């Protein structure tokens, strides 16, 4: 059979999930909308939404449909951008949310939907023996102005049909199987009687007013006459008169105001008149008002009918695309609801006076070919069952994953499915809900469990687009981080119109489950607890993964001992605790028979670090040769995206000492090893006499040709810590003086004069460099802040002593020839007290604060 | 002078900073406890504090005083506590909040208390001209029941007083220098004038009263009487009779209820009677009331005069201790000052009918020996003087910063100190505050801003001490973190009961200055913003700171080619993507002649990392010898905390080939390193026929006397991805049957069954590491859920292959011997197929789910 063979509204849950997995159909779009348009057409439209078109303006009533229609269509678009971003494998909206977002929103997303659909377990149990007490036979329990009575009238028989049908979902759900397709005829073939009934317009039962009040006409079935036959009769109920007019009109009915009565008697605009001024608190034949009705307390009345749009995608697997069946028959099930709740709030602009909830002459709608008062009864009793079976098997999806510890008892089962205890759960805790035992009461209960679920979709899936986490990657139209903000925003704005001192309580509550279950899962993996979660969010933080960020090689003595604590007073200052520094260094061989040798070290050089107050992290390699064990540091320095952008060192003093000393052919197969690894380098010359914790009382660079830009930064960041002149130096072989001026003054650094240099001759020199920067420079905009200059090796001219002596020196290395290395060792040391030789990298983009 | 030469109540600010920290006085505890309670004593307890004993009763107004003292002494035990984790130093508060807390609480803090100030100078400047127009020489603008032409009169005059009091600081702050003590002196005589006056308790001004009525006694000077003379008089104004009560009473009041009135008439509880039953809207002389008067909207009235305990510490760098001056220079100034608002609120047990807001017969207080109305006046201009210079000068210390961009202009001073455009701002945000233009509508906005200042505070010094910051240790008595989330959860509480829906606007935008200065200041440090953010976070989660987290070592190929990617199929399923992997390898030498080598490696391993769904780092180091191009990669894995606590590798498979391999000297030396650098270590025998992606449908271990409890977590994590039986085999040389059964089934981990093997003879024993062992397991508890036991080499034996050749099986490694290293290499794949021999450490706590 085409259509009906295998198909339900149920969803589908832990056991066809744990099947779809321990063994690794085919329904249509048609499977995955009308389930989604079946459990959404819930009770309030049938006999609360009349109430609402009355009790209020119809431009109000309309504003009301339309924001609560655009707060679930704005997360139905998050339910398309979440049914893309992977597999969608199996079960519910759980496995889905869950799979897609971790555990972490998972479990307070499926908590609040349960508390949501275990409140519609007593929403629509409530509303289903309402039409037994009003408009079938009443059975009722008890006279004299009695309106509490009704109450305890309600909660006996709700308590029976809530035993009787939560035994007949634990022994036998093949019945409700098998039942799962004449609960849709129950809702599709009333609607259609309704707009049929709209669509005839001819015909009503007529009611029977008084002077300007209602007189609710249970017994005065005398017609709206005090005295009419032969002889005088009684209807002994008066006051003015007593006219009959027509209710059901067709022609015209302009509704379009709000009439918010609160606690007291119905009133037509305007009827005939009204006179009297004197107490008016009988108890007699007329249409009383139950309580006020004001807007924010109408609105969540209201919300339970928009609801349930991601049990519109709880038959996964079962579809044979599951990627775009979910959109479409979502979207669209949502937009063939929007428009029946919209058509319908001003296509009630027929009837007059219907702001009497309970009955005028018993009947709800009365707009239809009495075929609505037993459709909307199976539809009731199918959107109550529903959700008494749906709700403990999401219990046993939360606990089956051990998501929460103490849900440890919940994945019981026998033998194939079938939550036990869960069931059990959700009686007790719908037993809760039910003891309310008032429609509109429960409705701004629900719709708040529902609006909180609802907003942690929109807040995760805004969230993962912003921090691009790397199992976040969407394939649907639209789904925008700006779409799902704005779902975000709406959500909270309709969760705190309804009731605010319970938004704020139990959205601390959904944000203290979302804590523990990150303190349940951090223990898991790491098996600390405390440390592991600061840990994890380390490690999220580098998953999810200019300025000068180093590594700094220092030496340590024939002790465990630092060598030069100078380097660490310049590499204090020169960052001031701001970024990542990595402090190597490196031993003898064997790691067997030197491990003490380097704890010693690591325990010096920590006691050290934070003397100085630099904030980062010591590394001490055991090696057996003294050059690999820096090539195997540069390499690998930092753990992930941390990686050191430049190696700060010390020059070697003792250069040509000893005989054989190769400590030299280290240092400049080091210089070639960062500037073929694209590393930038710092050398400093003379360490000793750099100031510690003294201060000081002119900063002089040195621009050679090559590798500016970052000869400007680091005086730039030197001045921030203790503050002198600086003098910019540039070399040329004219209007180079005004330009550079213009790019000193236009950042507004400092007081940095400017000198132009002319050298008929200079070594290191190649000017196809420039043609190989700028491909990486057009690879990277506009308004370019930037330094960009258009226009044997002897260097013992050194004109660099006539102007210095004065304080700290920067310079530009010449680049490494190869053979010949002693022939490189030029030493630039002929007057100058202190000095730190810079080499750049290829990559440098200096563009703010340069 | 001891005592007032060098003595002011302003703060300190941004120059006394700059000189106390370029050029880089010792007043007492005396000197900052009375600026504590100087600007503490403000305007609410003269003229408005005697109307909330009126209009609430005197067991409600005591509660709401002394949750008000509660909410700030909780918030000045956290100023104790910032006062003693650094060395407090120099300018106000601002700059102690900025230091211990970092920048980005330093503004958020910084902004709200700015805002709180500069309505300070609001709302005390508006009730320092309310004193002229009601209490002094009436000065008015303009009758015929006007009360909102008070409104108009109250703004000019406010408006040109501002003007006045914003010129007299700019130019001159020397003299309000000098007048820095004689504003102490009008408060605190005025206050001993109203004890005095209370302690004689004799006399008082009467006043006349209707039946039930005020009668306002402005004009009607006739004492009560309609005619009373030789002849009659008119007293034109009646109703039933005119007493003449006596107010200021002093035996005894008993006014212990709560009368709120709202906008009606006052009346004394039963005078004599009361006739009448009509309408009453007349405007005669009589005393009506102002506004509805409930208790939330009275504790936002009443807050404003709690404020101010941060400029209690605004006096740092001159005191000469200020780690212990601060805090009990606080504490007892909170003290000193609850004292007074407690002990007054019940000694105001005496006047009678104080609710009349404004006047009867004109007099604010009226119980002391006319000096409080001048007393108050110099007191409100000196506390709304304080305020004008403060809060331009807090300005200048956030816009100095540079922790806010867009405030760069507010930094701007004339040669000495003396903010200029902030003076101007402050102006600005005051004269929006003055429109308001009434003293009850400036307080619960002034409170809002305190109360989130106050917040914000106890919110960062219950977080410092949880995520333990390495530079946050407090040293000072209490100050516990569960303290100052009481004092939170109390600001909290008082900032929702006094306007909510102003709390969520005002909270979500200081909730939202805290992330721009995190994106303007990860984006300084770290050069690039959106990234540096993520990267800052990793940067604090490290600093900052069983399962096995693990470093695996493949090697490549003769390409750019991994080897056998079973391995990490294996890792894959080891550890299911939770924690952290480091899959590290090893490549030849010289990096300048071989990094398009480890480039392409690197690429490839990154390639086959995501196919086999593991998330981790890879890293890979070109070195010349491929021994210490392992060693230099188990020393130094992960960057801080994150260590790799085991290594992974696969088994030598073409040992003994050929001539002169040296690649088992490699494998043993790798063990000896991972045994002597407390580690744990991994060796798969037969790397190939490992399952990938095809299931399995009886894992068995074998507990030798050494390094076990870890032989039985590996199971335990592998069964939860792609699931068999698993069989414990022990060895011994009798009661461990039952204690190993115990132990298997109080975990309840699985079908596992226990056999007991007997073998006369087996080596790689040592009696002398138990002991060794229970020394680091007693320096770690209770409950212990733990495997404990208490009872040449040949290994040709092997037992292990009788019940054998079914699935995985785990062994124990014999200890490493030194030389005769070809002897170790005894080989137990006599018939097994697939085995992974383990290694564990020394340390090893493997507590949870073992």
């Amino acid at each position: 059979l085409s259509g009906l063979a295998n198909y339900t509204n149920l969803p589908q849950g832990s056991r066809e999930h744990e099947e779809a997995e321990n063994n690794e159909r085919m329904g249509t779009f048609m499977g995955v909308y009308l389930p989604c348009l079946q459990n959404i057409f819930g009770v309030i439209l049938f006999l609360r939404l009349t109430w609402v078109v009355g009790i209020a303006g119809i431009m109000e009533s309309f504003c009301m449909v339309f924001i609560c229609c655009s707060c679930t269509m704005l997360t139905a678009i998050s339910m398309s951008a979440i049914a893309t971003n992977g597999v969608v494998p199996a079960g519910g909206s759980y496995y889905m949310i869950s799979r897609s977002l971790g555990p972490e929103f998972g479990g307070a997303v499926g908590l609040c939907f349960y508390l949501g659909t275990t409140f519609a377990g007593a929403m629509y149990i409530l509303g289903t023996i309402e039409i037994l007490l009003a408009y079938l036979f009443p059975a009722m329990a008890i006279a004299s102005g009695e309106a509490a009575a009704m109450l305890n009238n309600m909660r006996v028989y709700g308590t029976c049909v809530l035993t009787c049908m939560a035994t007949v979902v634990f022994v036998g759900v093949k019945y409700v199987n098998k039942f799962a397709l004449v609960f849709l005829g129950c809702v599709i073939l009333s609607i259609l009687a309704i707009y049929a009934g709209v669509i005839k317009s001819a015909f009503d039962p007529p009611n029977f007013p008084i002077c300007l009040l209602g007189n609710r006409t249970l017994s005065r079935h005398g017609f709206d006459v005090c005295a009419k036959l032969a002889w005088e009769g009684n209807e002994t109920v008066i006051q003015g008169i007593p006219g009959a007019a027509s209710g059901l009109i067709k022609e015209n009915l302009w509704s379009s105001y709000l009439t918010k009565g609160v606690i007291v008697e119905r009133r037509g605009m305007p009827s005939v008149g009204l006179a009297d001024g004197t107490p008016v608190d009988m108890d007699h034949p007329y249409v009383f008002s139950d309580m006020t009705s004001y807007f924010t307390l109408l609105v969540g009345i209201y919300f339970p009918s928009v609801t349930g749009i991601m049990a519109g995608s709880n038959r996964s697997g079962d579809l044979r695309d599951a990627q775009k069946s979910i959109p479409t028959g979502t979207i669209l099930a949502i937009a063939t609801t929007s428009a029946v709740y919209i058509s319908s709030v001003v296509l009630f602009g027929a009837c007059i006076e219907g702001v009497v909830l309970r009955d005028k002459f018993g009947e709800a709608v009365n707009g239809n070919l009495w075929v609505i008062v037993i459709g909307s009864f199976f539809s009731t009793c199918g959107a109550g069952l529903q959700s008494l079976t749906g709700a403990p098997r999401l219990l046993q999806a939360i606990s089956r994953d051990g998501i929460v510890p103490f849900l440890q008892v919940f994945g019981h089962g026998k033998a194939n499915g079938e939550p036990t205890w869960a069931l059990l759960l959700t009686a007790c805790i719908c037993e809760i809900g039910i003891l309310i035992a008032s429609l509109d009461e429960v409705a701004p209960i629900l719709s708040m469990f529902f609006l909180m679920c609802y907003m942690f979709v929109n807040l995760a899936c805004a969230v993962q687009t912003l921090l691009r986490t790397p199992n976040w990657r969407p394939r649907f139209r639209y789904y925008h981080w700006t779409l799902s903000f704005l779902g975000m925003s709406l959500c909270l704005a309709l969760m705190f119109i309804c009731s605010w001192y319970y938004a704020l309580v139990a959205m601390l509550i959904a944000g203290l489950i979302y804590k523990y279950i990150e303190y349940r899962g951090a223990e898991k993996e790491w098996g600390d607890g405390i440390r592991g979660l600061s840990l994890s969010a380390a490690r999220y933080a580098l998953l999810r993964l200019w300025r000068p960020q180093l590594l700094v090689l220092v030496r340590v003595d024939q002790d465990q001992n630092v060598v030069h604590p100078q380097l660490l007073s310049l590499t204090s200052q020169l960052k001031a605790g701001k970024g990542l520094t990595i402090v190597g260094s490196v031993l003898e061989g064997t790691f067997l028979d030197n491990h003490p040798q380097a704890q010693r070290a690591e325990e010096s050089i920590r006691r050290l670090m934070e003397a100085e107050k630099v904030k980062g992290f010591c590394q001490v390699v055991i090696s057996s040769n003294l050059r690999d064990g820096v090539s195997h540091l540069i390499q690998s320095g930092g753990l992930g995206g941390l990686q050191h952008n430049t190696v700060l060192v010390g020059w070697p003093r003792n250069w040509r000492q000893k005989e054989d000393h190769q400590t030299w052919r280290n240092f400049i197969e080091l210089v070639r090893e960062t500037t073929a690894g694209h590393l930038a380098l710092l050398v400093t010359k003379n360490v000793s006499m750099f100031p510690g914790n003294p201060e000081r009382f002119s900063i002089d660079v040195w621009w050679i040709v090559h590798d500016g830009g970052m000869l400007m930064l680091l005086p730039f960041l030197l001045r921030h810590h203790k503050k002198c002149k600086m003098r910019i130096f540039t070399v040329a072989q004219i209007q180079m003086k005004k330009d550079l001026t213009t790019f000193l003054y236009h950042l507004r650094i400092t007081a940095e004069v400017e000198v132009v240099e002319m050298h008929e001759s200079d070594i290191s020199a190649y000017t196809y460099e420039k043609t190989l920067v700028m491909e990486q420079r057009s690879q990277i905009q506009m308004h370019l802040t930037k330094n960009e200059r258009e226009r044997a090796v002897r260097l013992n001219e050194v004109i660099v002593n006539k102007s210095r002596d004065a304080k700290l020196v920067l310079l530009n290395m010449p680049g490494p020839p190869d053979e010949n290395y002693m022939e490189f060792l030029e030493v630039l040391t002929e007057q100058l007290d202190r000095v730190m030789l810079v080499r750049g990298g290829g990559r440098e983009v200096i563009t703010i604060y340069s």
